[PDB]
């Protein structure tokens, strides 16, 4: 795939054609076993897999980047990269970080690693964030949920590497069509393939995509014997809807435009929040390193309950989870951040009536109707 | 889905709610029989299936009819509805039809069906085919292949109705983001969904659509005893590949009108047929019926054996086949000239298969 | 494949091994189209697929046959076979066919097919019935559905040679582990996959088993042209199933066999249909064709309406189908009036057993 | 499933009804996604956490060993993993010397988190001097044994071990529960690799766990939903579906290997043979207490030369890792996943025909 574009490579990258029969989609390897006088590259299911290496390939290949590895969910991959930080080592991340991430903080905690919060927005937050010794992984979610605030990877990546860290980007939220971590500076892109990637809301999914080869054995080694794989229809399906990732992703940002404009003109709305507004306090960093500003809106309700906001929608579905064909609503306080104390979400800035959009690829005109219907301004 | 628009219908028709679960996307039924007091319209596999149910809800609606059948593949598509003609009745059709739809025409023949083939695209065409005694059903297959010439499909529907007979549409070519028959006036929407409807080369399947409720009784009757089902697997992957079917198809268009203008500058380049090209034969039908002109390009190597081009391509595919992801090219002739070529556009960058396609030219 | 014996062919008929990284499973291959500069066999899906290639392979290792063709029901298999039957000949079938052979047979008819059902199990009705002019194919169905009626496949096949027909057998109900019908002398094996061969409810499927290499190009030819092909994920899922086969049919019968038992010392039971028993009317041809009599009984109830019998079932699941793992039941008068027929499943013999007695109760 | 014996329990456990269309087998959830307003009592929220089909086969499972938990995994190991995960620093883990490969590498992860790891000889009252450990706090027993095939008395560590407050987890991955119940024999946990014979078809990874303890079951869930380590719907179905006929392949495969013992004894190239059915096994009346059949792995001594020649001549038995599938398969363990002798080999017995396998063994075994 030397030279192809982005677009292309989504369609042939990991594109394996068929020695003798010439497939042109590579079939599925479910086969668990090999056997060894057939070959000696292929042993055992877990450690070995043609299907999965094929999406590995793919992956690798939307960021030119020369490793991946693909993991049973999103949770399972930032599972993988956090094992490697030793007991006595500290990471440092945000606050609002994905409620999974934290849970995994958690545990790390409870081995002994050092999770050290942090402002990644301003020269002092970052200075004070990586002046932490035995600084070993910054851990950079960005656009961040649900207020889609974002952290300048260039930057980080610049002042972490100076103290020797690791720095990883979950770029689940904008994916490497809208974002491309490695060549801001990051050693590490971490996705949920489960969300836009691939697309469909069928399958669950994670991705590691990296260049540094001790990482790769390391990466590898653990999945092995963690057993955190995936299995092969899953990478096939993973891998089906990868195709039109740029077809819808492009559909999504657009009508998310649209979306946002009718949220401003509404009566019934307070806030919105965007990555693309003129006015987002961080602009400059947005559109210098996001080719465009994502399919997630914001926004505070001020109509009346958030729960009968919820309940008048009826193209929109009221779930958790996010870049999927079908476009979705949520209430984080009711649902993504229900968990925490009503004190901690208002320390963290989430209102009660704080909304977040997941805008699918339907017909934009569809989906403003029925926002304009759900607000009732 | 009531006043809903086509991409928010490729989404969400016929996606019915789990009770309990409430799963976006429904579950996959592959279960062949039914408990009886858990229930009444479940009874058998072959006969009844909520997932095959959901994938013709989806397909009826994106032409806002209400009716759609689907079956393992389009020929038997094609064999299902050929199946409703009588032995002494006629079907008349477009002289460069699919190979397989010709196959099916040679069966029929065999059963004393009178097939014959016409020009569809003049008045003296359509006036003398539609001449023939007992026409039970005119075949019309538009943008045509390897040609791309296109016929008027409400013109010829006004006269076919004239003489009581169905007229079929085979929309493979254009899809029904492109081109609506039944809005036009037909009976039918034929399709191939292996091509561009499911999109991703991975499952074979075919549809019709159509509002006459006396023809889905037909219709019905025929796929439960010849039992040309699909599986509920494969009716999975079309469903879920009708997801994207306006943003593949668009861009699909957007690239082809690329190539053109690539193919209309080489010297090795002879006729180029595409709809879309203001000195296209039938444009003024183009332009009433088509809402874009497709994803399809054929053209006159002038450089030699076709055999010759076709080595040279890097990154279209030789093979048969369209509408998917992957761009393909073929010479018909080989798998109309000798030398005529056919491209199926991708979704690939235009600028990468522009050069490919450059590459193999020069 | 050659000296294995048949649990092994179930397990390796068919199973092509893959080059470079060995694979034990064949790889599932679901592409429609395939480039023609990487190889030359394969063009197109519709008319070949590696995976539906490996299935057909390993169901023609079963009856050690030349030839195999799979289909996407078992309906398609049947109204494949009768399409080669032309206006004005004529097929002769048993009486007792399946409901959807009797309107593949009501189609063919407005074809100007002709057919006549016919009293296969006497030597006169044998005799008659091969009277007929253009006799072109003798439609055998044994065990017969539901009355588990038994036809001499040899025997009939003889004299349908003699009359240049071709003889083809509905094997569902046996499967290829207890019966058949190539070495019993039909042409012909016909199969709903769908039952006993894929055994778990999951998948529609049909099958034609045979030798001829005529015959072969027309099926293939009508496959290609009428396009009632399986998907290459259902011919997985068929394939998968088939390995354990003979493990489920033995498993089926030895159970219905103890049923059988149950039903004749019911009170509330009349006639009961079963091939094992000595004095089913054609006993000596069950001894001599079947090498087990099979896992599916029907029975007269007494007891009342056939809707109160089916209502009492908690474990026999009521429902159309047969040959899978879950026990069924159904009424086929609904689905004499009191015919009632059960599908022995796989679960144990005792819940089972329990079970319609309770319901008999 | 009340009442209901094993064989039913493989067919019917977990098969929940669906609600208007009245499938026989349940349709498979793949969703990501649960629409939330969709739901009478809110129990399906997103796939990592709650999924039906998920769910059916936990019951199934749970439902083999008359249980009230299960969870499954993406993998045997993943059910490892996760189990080990609550090994706490500065407690103890007690093993089977000879455990899995993918074990041994987890309790070396455990090792580096500040668990100290214990192996021990747990075939004679060896089981004293392993459970004297300070701050016990898991006893992992691996019965039969890989590749030797010993076997450890279940109910006697587990007595000793509960004196002790620890845990008792069994990999039951080579018996199955057709065989072996570690849960009826007092232990607090069995694991598997459902990989192997529980799915059966060699075509789909998993692990499970089963358990008792409520507790226990919290802690698991936390885990499993957290580290991610979730099996797909698609893969949940095949281990389902391939679930089915789980004793009735354990049953054809144990009698086969009976059979293929005989072979063996019978050969001049053979020294050692290994099989927990033999009336000279060391823990002889172990295996009859705690087994219903003595499984269908075997392994012996081969004295004909290089063990590498010996894997090449088989036409049958596919030379490969791995067990408990539908295929038979062969291996050596010092070539391949390795008292282990260069020249020891372990067959994996599939469901073909005897005589076939017998066969194959037998010519080469022979050469020429």
């Amino acid at each position: 795939m030397s030279g192809m574009r982005f677009d292309t490579r989504l369609v042939h990258g990991g594109r394996r054609p068929s020695a003798g029969t010439g497939d042109v989609v590579p079939p599925i390897h479910v086969s668990t076993t090999y056997e060894r006088r057939a070959q000696p590259r292929y042993f055992y299911g877990r450690g070995e897999n043609p299907t999965r290496e094929e999406l590995e390939e793919c992956l690798a290949g939307l960021e030119r980047a020369p490793f991946a590895t693909v993991f049973s969910s999103g949770q399972a991959a930032a599972a993988t990269l956090l094992s490697l930080v030793r007991p006595g080592q500290c990471v440092v991340s945000t606050d609002d970080v994905y409620a999974g991430t934290d849970g995994l903080f958690d545990l790390a905690a409870r081995q002994g690693v050092r999770v050290r919060y942090a402002d990644l927005t301003t020269p002092e937050g970052i200075a004070a964030a990586l002046a932490e010794p035995d600084l070993a992984l910054v851990w950079i979610e960005t656009p961040t949920n649900p207020l889609l605030t974002v952290v300048d990877v260039a930057e980080v990546s610049r002042r972490a590497h100076e103290r020797g860290a690791r720095v990883v980007v979950d770029n689940t939220f904008a994916s490497p069509v809208l974002q491309q971590p490695l060549a801001l500076g990051a050693d590490v892109s971490l996705y949920s393939t489960t969300k836009s990637i691939a697309g469909h809301a069928d399958v669950l999914g994670g991705a590691l995509v990296y260049r540094d080869a001790d990482l790769h054995a390391a990466v590898r080694a653990y999945r092995t014997t963690a057993g955190n794989v995936p299995g092969a229809l899953d990478c096939f399906l993973v891998r089906r809807g990868l195709h039109t990732l740029s077809l819808r992703v492009h559909r999504q940002v657009a009508t998310a435009r649209v979306l946002v404009e009718r949220l401003r003109a509404s009566p019934v709305v307070g806030a919105v929040h965007y990555p693309g507004l003129p006015e987002h306090p961080q602009h400059a960093v947005v559109k210098a390193q996001m080719s465009a500003p994502g399919a997630i809106v914001s926004f505070d309700y001020l109509g009346g309950p958030a729960e009968r906001l919820l309940d008048r929608f009826t193209l929109f579905t009221c779930g958790v989870s996010l870049g999927g064909v079908h476009s979705l609503v949520e209430c984080p306080a009711l649902m993504t951040h229900r968990p925490l104390s009503a004190e901690a979400r208002a320390r963290r800035g989430i209102g009660e009536s704080l909304i977040r959009l997941s805008v699918g690829i339907e017909d934009p005109q569809d989906l403003a109707e029925d926002l304009s219907r759900a607000l009732a301004g």
